[PDB]
């Protein structure tokens, strides 16, 4: 599957992508202000993900630091990112249909829209300004709008035992944001595709 990853933002990322244990093609890049960068996912991918990564430093070696999404100091991801990061999920090939949504379960960083390039289904958008609006308790220093898992390490935000309600701070991603996933056990936003679609992620759609 093909996905075009397009920075629309007025400042550059470095984009990511990772199934967790191993990179999705070059697993990572830096785009400029409005490059594109297609990769290919092999199919019948499971739990993999897409995101942006700010503030970026990185040596001729490929090892540094960002303030949003490192993934271990590595430009090219092999593992998922630090929180905040605004995330393109998707799981392609499951019994005949591809499966993506966009989730805030780890917090906001970026505004994102990931859609299909090909037909039969729509996309999903979390483009609201979930930094700027952030609850006090939940900005990041270096930047980004944390979850209130990462920030409070409770079983209620974190969803431990499967057992939890939305919270004051889940309703705030999902009052900016109702197409994404707000917490764990949040009512499903997930878009069927038909299997072997192929998507673009475009950072900052509208601004």
């Amino acid at each position: 599957a093909t996905f075009e990853i397009v920075n629309r933002c007025s400042y550059t990322v470095w984009a990511a992508a990772s199934k967790g244990d191993a990179a999705l093609d070059a697993g990572g890049r830096q785009l400029n202000s409005g490059e594109s960068w297609t990769i290919n996912v092999e199919p019948g991918t499971k739990g993999g993900k897409i995101w942006a990564r700010t503030d970026c430093y990185f040596d001729d070696s490929g090892s540094g630091i960002c303030k949003t999404g490192d993934c271990g100091g590595l430009l090219r991801c092999k593992r998922f990112g630090r929180p905040p990061t605004t995330l393109a999920e998707f799981s392609l090939n499951q019994y005949g249909k591809d499966y993506i949504d966009i989730s805030n379960i780890k917090g906001f960083n970026v505004p994102m829209d990931f859609s299909p390039t090909t037909r039969g289904c729509r996309g999903v958008r979390c483009a609201a300004d979930i930094v700027g609006q952030c609850p006090a308790k939940l900005k990041a220093p270096g930047g980004g709008c944390n979850d209130a898992c990462t920030v409070f390490q409770t079983s209620e935000y974190c969803c431990t035992t499967g057992k939890c309600g939305p919270t004051e701070y889940s309703r705030f991603f999902k009052r900016l944001c109702p197409d994404a996933f707000s917490y764990v056990l949040d009512k499903p936003t997930t878009v069927t595709c038909p299997g072997s679609s192929n998507y673009r992620v475009t950072f900052c759609p509208t601004a």
